[PDB]
């Protein structure tokens, strides 16, 4: 019980090295160990996130809601009470794990407790009065999402846009300085004009130049001055070529540079944190013996709690893979590489195929012959001609049937023939190569997926299921196979498919900002946009709904911009998505401000600044990752190969049978014995493959100054371990 | 005559090292030397450019012209004949300088001869018929501009956008591939709708999705589908978030990376070309003596033809500054640095001020005391409070006089008092510091310039000159002094003012592309846009001009987009500038195509692709230069200090009086003798300051692999100098 307490404690010291938290897990009692084990279970994470998504997705049943989900007020008030009750359960177990002083000084938990208190109080107020008040506190409900473990990518993304914000704010200050100067001079030059509503008041000119900054109304503000005096074009040329050409590109440059330094120090602090984590782990497995090292049974324990799904043969392989010495023990230099060796999967050296062992003759030459021909180059070179024939067939059938080849309810024999030939070569390729040897590439599962949609088109044509005909309309996705010829497409789609998870996280941060702005706009802008509204405004043309009932058929004219409501979450997400692409945003602004006040211009101006920050940080991320990988591949997974003897396997078998593990460890070592008996050899030569990530990539790039970081951090340990 | 022929030939070998041309100047006769000297005179350059700008600026007098400059047809036909006659004079002297084989194999000159031939022939045709034909050949007239010497920056910029074009074109191909897929499926889903003109035909849907790609009509195309089925938002969300979020940012990343490699190899090939230039220069000054080196009188000759304006004392200073050895001769290692030492200006060590030598007492304590106090910190700290008082005064007077503080014809005592205090401290600072010690900074000449505008405001207020009142309207430019407090503004405005010449060149390349597209659109789109035109089109609302003559005052409504003509060069430059900022470009497209054909959509689509290339290359340039300087200042002009003795100055005086130069060399060495006699010393200690450029910056950055470039190039000389 003493050793296993040391093994679980040391396995915690490795697990906390990856998630960038400071070290708090040191137990005085075993109750803290049981509390860590209770709160870092996989079930606790899924409970925490599913409560958070229930608490967000309940907001489409509130007093502004879709009409099909309009619950009664006590129902959703009680559902908020139960969801907040189990969030109190979450914080109760967090308090049991940490202390009391650590639970207060930790900032993130205290933020979540405060938001819990205010939403709990206002929920009880709703349940008493049974009428919803203004209830603007729902915008803070995102904090329950972001504190979860599964969106820690969202969290470090969000602090990365926080840290890059001062070099944004100063250049934003310079840009606003020039628009106030040009708004003053614009008010002087064009206010003496009874024809334009664009420069009637100095505040109205500040508004119209803030909209001109983002290129939203450019010719329409220039024209009434350009009608009188043709030399007024120099005003808008000089203004727009200062801001759109100097200052905006300057802003992209400055945020890009700061993003580079933040990436460098993020990597550095992660390395130093992993360094102290491994040093504490080696310290807990101290020897009190005349050599300094770790015996094999302790490394059994570390791989028995950390990485629990790794069996015995791979455990001994990881012990030799870290060894790199002819010793019975380990070191530190041969032990700091534990993160990059324990992450791989081990295989033996067979040469078989997954569909040949059952086979006798008279059919083995068939399938082996298919594997032979499917490895040939001219077969692939035949397949690209088939795809090109498909593409010319779609193009010629298009410009012969005059574009009417898609609405018809009979397929003109193209999609039948082509899906047959793609399908039989799909089945031939998979059965020829084996399933896992086929799935291991990238483009092949794309071929499998798109034909997998495509057979449902045949399920849609011959049967009585009309609305699946759009799969038949998606013929030309098969031409996307053909991009794998040119080299730059393979490179740039490799980096596209490798940057996808971070762009998913950036998208979810953007949905956080949309959620809070959608709620805080949902309450104040509820029913202020109707058809034929805002008729006294200046953009009254866009809000119109006119019947022309001549001929008893009432042909209707409408400008449709009244559909951008703020009625529920769904119309407001569609509206806010129409504001982040920039064009025609001042129409929604001038409509809402023509119904509420002058102060609600400030809502939309603030929204444009926030979406400007988020989009320029997305651009900066894509540029850094693409430049970093392109600099790697012009300065040059991984496969390791080791081997173990027969007698070492027998002795380790004696130790494992002594230690009395499960039957799987014994019988898989017996299976290794059967492989040595069937092949009639002495040593088992193995392979371990690991995929290459950004961490090892950054180690190869910053390999010049990294030793200075280690040595400086070593003496800063000694300055902080004499006190 | 033998030595001076060697000096002028070697000075040519240095001058051709900078301008990246290959070596052709080797003379068999002195006539080639006289031809080089005739064609690289400063007068020849100014003749070449002024002919080119006359030939471009004549195009605003043609058959499409402004009505105030409408010349007769024989007049401008003859002016084209004379301008092309002197361009033939230019090519005649170019042919005299080179050979005949070199003049043909050189590509750039042969391009200019061919364009000369076709414009000469069509000019004679105009002079015969006296009526202008379609005359589309004027778009090629830009080649006469770009071949000049003063816009060689334009030329290397233009080949840099040529070389970066394939990694643009392949991703453009992928982006067009996805818009054709979504146009097919958009035509299937929304053609069964009698309410929208956006998906009536497959070609019309390809057009509207190509416009949706550039965010020009985003809500207006979404709405008629969004009115029927609210789930049609997923179509435009998925489409716009593939293209605007993955592919467009991918295009910026790819063009950025290629721009980095092109910058690296541009710097490398410039270094190797300078290397061979100096080796030929040292070869022409070969010794045929028992040491290997260059005597002083030959270095006199090199500095007498190369850098002619450098006098004798600075010549000897440059001979010791290259020496770095106790030798009477030179080397190669001490001679490859000739470009970076000959570029500086030498000064002595005085300590006086430019306004103190005349002064006796009773006024010397005045001006010296002013220099004392103007060097003090709390005086500057007083001045920033004065500027902040000015800013709060403008703001409070604005929100007290309700924005009407600018139209009034009396100044409310602010601009009088503030221009007096800024003015007296300007004169106090300049007279206290001296003129050249004041101008040498950056912000100080900004203060001088803005107050220099500001006194003309007092010339405008009290006098009978009304239209200069806008200088009084430009009060708040004085607040731009106050940005020099925060550090990041000083850094980012240093890089802004240091990247300005290249952005000027990028702007002039953009005006080249506008010029050719303005002419080729001027002839075919001449009178096709009138008021109340295009009424059968779909954008007929924008072209309207209606009188409402009730009440005998005729209040007029108009949509103003008929002013974007193609009548002359000036309305067409204003139109094309309205197309490069993107917004509302499809209205000009749909108008012109509603008057000509369907084929003139292709004009505007081609223009959007061209301006997309040019703008993303401007963005890539700003990012590289800003990142490069920010990486320099986080891995860390120049001043050198040397001295010469008295006897060395006397001996070199004997040699210069032997060689019988002008009186300036003798009498300035006599002035150095008078300084040694007045200060009563032995040695003159001097300083040479040089401004830091991108070349030395790049030498400090790429200092790791540069020796490999030199040694590889040395053996590639030996492989190319055994044959
Ligand atoms: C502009 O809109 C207002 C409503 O905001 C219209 O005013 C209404 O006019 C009708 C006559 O058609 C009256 O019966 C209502 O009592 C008015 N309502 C209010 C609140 O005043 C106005 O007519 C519209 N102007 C137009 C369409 O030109
Ligand atoms: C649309 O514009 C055309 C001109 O392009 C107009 O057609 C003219 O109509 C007037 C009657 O007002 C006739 O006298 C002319 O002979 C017509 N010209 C041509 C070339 O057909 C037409 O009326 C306009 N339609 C509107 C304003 O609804
Ligand atoms: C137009 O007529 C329809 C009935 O066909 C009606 O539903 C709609 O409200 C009318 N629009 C008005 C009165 O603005
Ligand atoms: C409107 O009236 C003015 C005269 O005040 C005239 O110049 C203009 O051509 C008229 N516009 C029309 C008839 O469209
Ligand atoms: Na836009
Ligand atoms: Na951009």
């Amino acid at each position: 019980h003493n050793w296993e307490m040391n093994y679980q404690e040391a396995a915690i010291y490795l697990q906390e090295g990856q998630n960038n938290d400071k070290f708090f897990t040191h137990p005085k009692d075993a109750r803290a160990l049981a509390a860590y084990l209770f709160v870092h279970n996989h079930f606790f994470y899924m409970m925490e996130l599913l409560t958070a998504l229930l608490l967000l997705l309940l907001s489409l049943c509130e007093s502004p809601a879709v009409p099909v989900l309009k619950l009664h007020t006590y129902v959703h008030a009680t559902l908020e009470l139960f969801a907040l009750m189990v969030v109190v359960f979450e914080l109760c177990m967090k308090l049991r794990w940490l202390g009391f002083h650590t639970f207060v000084r930790h900032k993130r938990t205290m933020v979540k407790t405060s938001v819990l208190v205010v939403q709990f109080i206002e929920a009880i107020v709703v349940l008493v009065r049974q009428t919803s008040h203004v209830r603007v506190t729902r915008a803070l409900r995102c904090i329950f999402l972001v504190d979860c473990r599964y969106c820690g990518g969202v969290r470090r993304n969000l602090r990365q846009i926080f840290q890059s914000l001062p070099p944004f704010m100063d250049i934003l200050l310079l840009l606003l300085f020039f628009m106030i100067i040009f708004a003053i001079l614009g008010f002087y030059l064009f206010s003496t004009n009874p024809s334009d509503p664009y420069f009637s008041t100095l505040e109205n000119s500040i508004v119209n130049l803030f909209v001109l900054l983002t290129t939203a109304n450019f010719p329409d503000v220039m024209m009434p001055s350009y009608s009188r005096n043709p030399w007024s074009c120099v005003f808008f040329i000089v203004y727009l070529s200062i801001e759109l050409y100097f200052i905006m590109n300057l802003l992209l440059a400055v945020v890009f540079d700061t993003f580079n330094d933040i990436e460098k120090h993020k990597f550095k602090s992660l390395l130093l944190h992993k360094r102290t984590a491994i040093q504490h782990a080696y310290g807990l497995l101290a020897s009190q013996r005349r050599p300094a090292g770790i015996s094999y049974r302790q490394f059994e324990g570390l791989m028995r709690f950390y990485k629990p799904r790794m069996s015995a043969r791979e455990r001994f392989l990881t012990f030799k893979a870290l060894n790199q010495s002819n010793t019975p023990l380990l070191s530190l230099k041969d032990f700091y590489d534990i993160y990059e060796v324990a992450a791989l999967q081990w295989k033996a050296k067979r040469n078989r195929q997954h569909w040949f062992d059952e086979l006798p003759r008279t059919a083995f030459l068939i399938f082996k012959g298919i594997n032979i021909l499917v490895n040939s180059k001219a077969f692939q070179y035949f397949m690209y001609l088939v795809v090109a024939v498909n593409g010319v067939w779609i193009l010629v059938e298009t410009f012969m049937l005059k574009g009417g080849n898609f609405t018809s309810k009979h397929v003109p024999w193209s999609y039948l023939v082509f899906l047959t030939i793609y399908g039989v070569e799909l089945f031939m390729k998979v059965a020829g190569l084996g399933p896992v040897e086929y799935l291991s590439s990238g483009w092949n599962l794309f071929d499998f997926s798109v034909t997998a949609f495509a057979f449902l088109g045949l399920l849609a044509l011959t049967l009585n299921m009309e609305p699946f005909y759009f799969i038949v309309v998606l013929r030309p996705l098969q031409l996307l196979r053909l991009f794998k010829l040119k080299k730059r497409y393979r490179n740039v789609l490799d980096t596209m498919f490798e940057l996808l998870p971070r762009m998913a996280s950036l998208g979810l941060t953007l949905l956080t900002f949309y959620y809070s702005f959608a709620i805080v706009g949902m309450e104040f802008f509820n029913g202020r946009l109707t058809p034929n509204c805002c008729n006294t405004s200046t953009v009254a043309d866009a809000y119109r709904f006119i019947n022309h009932t001549v001929g008893n058929k009432t042909k209707v004219e409408e400008g449709y911009y009244y559909l951008n409501n703020f009625d529920n979450i769904l119309n407001s997400f569609v509206t806010l998505f129409e504001l982040t692409v920039v064009n025609n945003w001042y129409i929604i602004m001038e409509g809402v401000t023509s119904q509420t006040s002058h102060w609600s211009r400030l809502y939309f101006m603030t929204f444009y600044i926030v979406t400007m920050v988020v989009m320029t940080i997305i651009v900066a991320f894509i540029l850094e990752a693409f430049v970093f990988r392109m600099n790697y591949s012009r300065k040059s997974g991984i496969v390791i190969e080791k081997e173990m003897s027969k007698e070492e396997l027998m002795a380790v078998l004696e130790l494992y049978r002594e230690e009395r593990g499960t039957s799987s460890d014994v019988t898989r070592l017996l299976d290794t014995l059967s492989q040595m008996e069937k092949y009639q050899q002495n040593s088992m030569v193995f392979l371990g493959r690991r995929s290459r990530t950004k961490s090892d990539l950054s180690l190869k790039m910053y390999q010049e100054e990294i030793q200075e970081w280690y040595e400086e951090h070593a003496r800063e340990q000694e300055q902080q371990k004499l006190r």
